[PDB]
């Protein structure tokens, strides 16, 4: 599972912003354009990779959408939706660029863990 | 496009933190499925990647990099065999070298890691 560090949670939250999403609501659809990533801080997000694949359940501290964030014109690999009332850190393209500028070391450590996760990965 | 290519800054800094390696035409650098914790940058010649099955070979010329998965992911097994098509020269960057690089220039590394992710999401033959 994902899981940010405490330092990441605090900083991504400050550079990004919070987003509330109700039980049953869609955050984005599979195959859609999307340039922001998200961190679950309360509740649960379900990822739907289409076809007959297992759903992934993401609880507090887990992140997703970094591909949309990091790769231009990426199409969302899964649909994202809220299982229950949830709250998220939403981090946009510009926010991430700011973060890299202010704290490249922390970002490098994050990107590194991302790569490990993403080569793991793909149902 | 979708070919690697380091920046000039990367080439110089990866060269300095790492070391150089000569490899003769026909020689294997590593086998597919093996343990491997270093990455490589081609600076002369050409490295061929063999992904097994019936997949196309990939040909990497000067300035192209490979093996970063082995470098970044513990207990990764090499996704391809690597071998020299012609006499080649490489920058070899070891695990410890990369950690030194991160510590001295995190910003350069972050930019590199970012470019890696794009390449890798656009990979797998
Ligand atoms: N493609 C893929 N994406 C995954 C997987 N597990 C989690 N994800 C995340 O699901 C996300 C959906 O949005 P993106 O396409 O932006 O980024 C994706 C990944 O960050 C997986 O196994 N495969
Ligand atoms: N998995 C994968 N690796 C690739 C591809 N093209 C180039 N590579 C590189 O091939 C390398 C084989 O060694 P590694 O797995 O160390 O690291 C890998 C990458 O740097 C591709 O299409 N798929």
């Amino acid at each position: 599972h994902a899981l940010m560090t405490a330092e990441e949670l605090a900083f991504f939250a400050r550079f990004g912003r919070m987003r509330e999403i109700a039980a049953g609501q869609a955050l984005f659809e599979r195959g859609a354009v999307g340039t922001q990533m998200f961190i679950v801080v309360t509740g649960q997000i379900d990822l739907d990779f289409g076809e007959d694949l297992m759903l992934k359940h993401l609880g507090p501290g887990e992140f997703f959408g970094e591909l949309g964030l990091l790769i231009g014109d990426h199409a969302r690999s899964a649909g994202a939706s809220a299982s229950v009332d949830s709250r998220l850190i939403e981090l946009a393209h510009d926010d991430f660029q700011r973060l890299v500028d202010h704290d490249p070391s922390m970002v490098a450590h994050f990107l590194r863990r991302s790569i490990v996760r993403v080569v793991n990965n793909e149902q």
